[PDB]
Order: structure tokens, then C-alpha cells, then sequence
């Protein structure tokens, strides 16, 4: 039955691959990350008429009936993105009377204006002149001062928040502010008699920042400031040590936009490191087939080469397998050899971990690490004393990067200060990256394969921090992708590949729980809304790579005889495409849970056939 659509899937995901050996799906957001390229280019004067239309018809081709921009398709309009979005057309050249922009403006001042916008749109528009500074919360070059185990200090933030912070402090310092062309002003953002609904940080906000944040703005129009000068050299210093290869700043558009424009503020236009940031973001970009073109909030290719790896190897085909032979060389010559930040916590720990983009060595994941580990571990490749070396490199590297729960987080040990999430500046997101249960499956699911089981101390502990974190009703929060059903597919398979008895109380709880979710077409979905709204828990359109987790969800619980295991199968048989992929018009990726999805192109291809490969293993 399910045989030839396995043929199809697997001759798919080979004609997807690169000629050096690599997979690589593009990431998608929304549109802020366009929106905010747009206004870079403003900043840094390099405006390219050419490139600015490409991007009027993609956030055209975004925008809703309704006229706004939301985070995932098909989700609630978002004030944020559609502000970005607007300004960004305004500037392009679109005047206020046109259609798309007046739906989108009533939208907006509907909802309290500019008033109402996150810490960054404000900021944003503050530097382009539009918005005043003194509104805007402060973060000081001094805080480049605060030692390691001082409160506060840049080592207590999550990785992708700390070189934010510190490209922001070098650009606070100076408020600096670009003005738009007269033709391009929105003073129309202000003009709203609905209340302005402010968001406060994302822990909830004490008064003793809010008032520090005054005091702040009350020493930023002083006429001196003694350390100042050489508090903004400690930053700069800081960005050019970790500059990544390609010429970004961790591999993600934030930091690396923030890096570029306090750079400029720094007179160093014409020093290597720009130059370098500046082209490089051309390789982030993507060419759309309508004449548009968008740029990736990151990049995956170390993720869906181990990802596709496995899937292929699951799927049946020899672990010697020329194509994935290719893959495997590629992967060895991407291992991270040098230290990186997390070597602040872990100074005697030696580095062997994975990024997730091409080339950024200072900060590799947990994630990427243990898939492409337990990935190498399953083929055969030539040279085996470099395969045998980097697996035991990994694998100690990832041991060493246990925390003190039991649990692992992305790219940090114990990045588990509380006081981050206080600050008046972190309205957005996660600002800390303490550990969570997805990471931790897929640990464990890495070590599963080597044969280790809950005998290990190491193991066990994971074990008892995963039963901890297990929901009422026997589900597992998805931290990194959409929701339960991402979360409790990792757990269960990762729990069977550890040796654990699925016969257990909790385990046969949540494979329960699955089943109660299945969509009446047989497969299973979950829409983002899930983070905001606990009823959408396990609802939602049924998704190619949803439905093929709850799969491996019941396939490693023993429940692969099961109704409604088969009837899923019959979901994936039935909804593939011709060429052997399947479509998947949502986002089943997690940025920062309620505030930013991703879609993983490769999901919709790479899970199922995983899935189903799996399924045929089970006879």
C-alpha cells in the first residue's frame, strides 16, 4: 500500500539534494524581516530601486483581504508586522489613498497606533526619525561592565538576545536618527482616539526598572558620561571577535541588522567587517518565482541535511549509500573545533558541536548537535576514524552541555536567570534560553541510538526532568516546533529509544491523548494558536509533518497496529503529491511561542517519509 508512496517520497527527497550533498528548504517568518531590510537600506544610503519592487509585490502577495499581515498563515491580523509592513510600502512609494494601504491603516489605528507596538517597531521608527527616542527603553553600553556572576550581565540573556543587546547599546548610546523623505512620513500612525494597549515585558514589569530606564534617559542628556567611550569600544570589540563567516552575526537577521547599523553610526563603512556583514546578507535572500523576493529570518541546511539523513536511512535506504555518503563528508568538515560563548560556562568542556547555519562557530545547538550525531551514527562512510572521532566529540560535547535539571537548552548551560524578563527593552519573545523537553528528546534519542540506556545517570536524569514537565492531561509542551503533538512525538520516540517500558501509566496517558486529537480525514494538525489559546491544544487543519509525529508518537508506544495509526497512514498515501512531496500551507515551526513562527519547507517531506519509513519497520 504505502510501499510506492515511500518510493516516491525517497526518489523526492533525493532530487532535492544539493551536488555537494547538502539539503537546504528555505525558513519562512513574515514579513518584518523584508520590512526592516527595507529601512536598513534606507540607513545604510544603499537603496536599490530594483530590489525595493521585488519586495512591494511580496508584501503585497502577504497582505490579507482584511489588509493586514499576521505572524502564520491564516492567523489573527498582527499589529506589529502590519505597521512594519505599511511604513515599508509607504517608503517604497505606495501613497496612503491606494487600497492596500488604507485597509491597513484603519486596521492600525483601530488598535492605538504606533502607541501600541512592540519595544523594536518603536525603535525602528525612532531611528528612521518618525518616533522620539525618550520613549524608547534604554539599554547602556555600560552594561558591556557587568562582570559573570553579576546580575544582568550579557551571559545571562539567551544567545540570540545578547548580541542584540549589545549592538543596541552602541546604537542607544548615539540615538542616532535618519530622516525619511517628506513623501514618506507617517505621522497618520498618531492620529487614533482609541486607547493605546501597552505591552509590558514578557515576566511582568517592576517598578524598580521602570524607574532605572528614567534615570537612564535622565544620564543620556547629561553632557558627560565618564566610561561611556570605552564601555561602546567593549561592545564593538565583543561583535567583531563573533562575526560569523558568512558575515553575520549568529546566523540570524536581528543582531546582524542591529551589528551593520551600529557600525555605520561608527564611521567604519569601509572596514572589513561591514563590507563583509553587508554582502553577505545576499546569500539570506530568496528569489520568489511571482518576481518577488524575501530574506530568510535564518538558515537550515545543517538541520534538514541531518534531518533528511535520517529520514532516507529510516526510509530504507544502506547505511553506504552513495548519495548519503556525500551528505555524511559534508557534515564531518561542518564541526565546530574552536570555543564559543557557551565555553563561559563550560571552560574544560572541549568543542564538537554543529550550527545550523553553514558557518557560524561561536554558536552551535544542542538541537542541530544531536540530530547530526545520531545521523553520522547510522551511515557508513570511508573514512570512519574522522566518523568515529566526531561522534565521540559530539556526544561528549552534548554530555557536557547537560544542565543542572537534568534537561538541555538550545546553546547555553543553565541560562536560566529570572531577571531578563523583567526589563522594559523585552516586550518580544524568549530572552533566556533555559531547557526544554524537545531538545531533551532529541538528546536522548541520539544517545538511544548509541545503545545507552536509563541505566546511565545522565539518561535518568533527563528521564525524571521529562516526567516533571509532562501536562496534565499526559501532553509535552512544544517549545521548538508547532505545539503537543511536536512535543510528545519527540518525548514518546525518544522514551522507547531509551529503553523505557511503554507500558508505563504516563507514557500509554499521553499515546491516549494522541489519539483523541486525530482529524476526521485521518491525519492530525495543530495551529499556532495553541500558545495563546490552551483550547486549541492538539486542533487544527491536519499537516503532512503533524500528522507524521503523532505517527512516530504511536508507531514507538507499541500502538502501530492500532485504527488509528493505519488511518493516518492513509492520510499521508492519500494527500501526497505526483512528484512524491506534499504541500503544507501552514506553519509547523516555533520561534518564540506567541511571538514568531517559522516555516520549515523541508518538514512536509523529510517527517513523513520518516514516518512512514518507520511504520514499515514495524512488520
Amino acid at each position: 500500500a504505502y510501499a510506492r508512496t515511500l518510493d516516491r517520497a525517497v526518489e523526492y527527497l533525493l532530487s532535492c539534494q544539493k551536488d555537494e550533498g547538502y539539503w537546504w528548504g528555505p525558513l519562512l517568518s513574515n514579513v518584518t524581516m523584508e520590512a526592516e531590510y527595507v529601512l536598513l537600506c534606507h540607513i545604510l544610503d544603499r537603496v536599490d530601486r530594483d530590489r525595493m519592487e521585488k519586495i512591494r509585490r511580496y508584501l503585497l502577495h502577504e497582505q490579507r483581504e482584511d489588509g493586514t499581515w499576521a505572524l502564520y498563515p491564516g492567523g489573527p491580523p498582527d499589529l506589529d508586522t502590519t505597521i512594519e509592513a505599511y511604513v515599508a510600502l509607504k517608503y517604497i512609494g505606495m501613497s496612503r489613498d491606494e487600497e492596500p494601504m488604507q485597509k491597513a491603516l484603519r486596521f492600525i489605528q483601530s488598535q492605538g497606533g504606533i502607541e501600541s507596538s512592540r519595544v523594536f517597531t518603536r525603535m525602528w521608527l525612532a531611528l528612521v526619525g518618525e518616533y522620539p527616542w525618550e520613549k524608547v527603553p534604554m539599554v547602556p553600553p555600560e552594561i558591556m561592565f557587568l562582570g559573570k556572576r553579576m546580575p544582568l550581565n550579557i551571559y545571562e540573556f539567551g544567545s540570540w538576545a545578547r548580541a542584540t543587546v549589545v549592538a543596541l547599546s552602541i546604537v542607544m548610546s548615539r540615538q542616532p536618527v535618519f530622516p525619511l523623505p517628506e513623501r514618506a512620513r507617517v505621522p497618520e500612525l498618531y492620529e487614533t482616539d482609541v486607547p493605546p494597549r501597552r505591552r509590558g515585558a514578557k515576566g511582568g514589569g517592576g517598578w524598580i526598572f521602570d524607574a532605572l530606564d528614567r534615570a537612564l534617559h535622565g544620564y543620556q542628556k547629561l553632557s558627560v558620561h565618564p566610561f561611556r567611550r570605552a564601555a561602546e569600544i567593549r561592545a564593538l570589540d565583543w561583535l567583531l571577535e563573533r562575526q560569523a563567516g558568512d558575515g553575520s552575526w549568529g546566523g540570524i537577521q536581528p543582531p546582524w541588522f542591529y551589528a551593520l547599523i551600529a557600525l555605520k553610526i561608527l564611521d567604519m563603512t569601509q572596514h572589513p567587517a561591514f563590507i563583509k556583514g553587508w554582502e553577505g546578507l545576499e546569500l539570506y535572500g530568496v528569489e520568489l518565482d511571482y518576481g518577488g523576493w524575501m530574506f530568510q529570518a535564518s538558515i537550515s541546511p545543517v538541520w534538514d541535511t541531518g534531518l533528511a539523513v535520517l529520514a532516507l536511512r529510516a526510509a530504507g535506504l544502506p547505511a553506504d549509500h552513495d548519495r548519503l555518503v556525500k551528505a555524511g563528508e559534508w557534515l564531518l568538515d561542518r564541526q565546530i573545533t574552536v570555543p564559543g560563548d557557551w565555553a563561559v560556562k563550560r571552560p574544560n568542556l572541549k568543542p564538537g558541536g554543529f550550527a545550523f547555519q553553514f558557518d557560524n562557530v561561536y554558536y552551535p545547538d544542542v538541537c542541530d548537535t544531536a540530530v547530526v550525531v545520531w545521523a553520522l551514527n547510522t551511515l557508513r562512510l570511508p573514512d570512519e576514524r574522522r566518523r568515529r572521532d566526531a561522534m565521540t566529540k559530539g556526544f561528549r560535547w552534548i554530555v557536557g552541555m547537560q544542565s543542572s535539571n537534568g534537561g538541555w537548552g538550545a546553546y547555553d548551560v543553565d541560562n536560566t536567570s529570572d531577571l531578563p524578563n523583567h526589563i522594559p527593552f523585552c516586550d518580544f519573545g524568549e530572552v533566556t534560553d533555559p531547557p526544554s523537553e524537545d531538545v531533551t528528546a532529541h538528546v536522548l534519542e541520539c544517545f538511544g541510538s548509541f545503545g545507552y540506556d536509563d541505566a546511565w545517570k545522565v539518561i535518568r536524569r533527563a528521564v525524571e526532568y521529562l516526567k516533571r514537565e509532562q501536562k496534565p492531561d499526559g501532553s509535552w509542551f512544544g517549545r521548538w516546533g508547532v505545539n503537543y503533538l511536536y512535543g510528545t512525538g519527540a518525548v514518546v520516540s525518544a522514551l522507547k529509544a531509551v529503553g523505557i517500558d511503554t507500558r508505563e501509566p504516563y507514557i500509554q496517558k499521553a499515546l491516549d491523548w494522541v489519539e483523541q486529537h486525530q482529524n476526521p480525514d485521518g491525519g492530525w494538525g495543530e495551529d499556532c494558536r495553541s500558545y495563546e489559546d490552551p483550547a486549541y491544544a492538539g486542533k487544527g487543519a491536519s499537516t503532512p509533518s503533524q500528522t507524521a509525529w503523532a505517527l512516530m508518537a504511536l508507531i514507538a508506544g507499541g500502538r502501530a497496529e492500532s485504527e488509528a495509526a493505519r488511518r493516518g497512514v492513509q492520510y499521508l498515501v492519500e494527500t501526497q503529491r505526483p512528484d512524491g512531496g506534499w504541500d503544507e500551507p501552514y506553519y509547523t515551526g516555533t520561534g518564540f511561542p506567541g511571538d514568531f513562527y517559522l516555516g520549515y519547507t523541508m518538514y512536509r517531506h523529510v517527517f513523513p517519509t520518516l514516518a512512514l519509513g518507520r511504520y514499515k519497520q514495524a512488520i
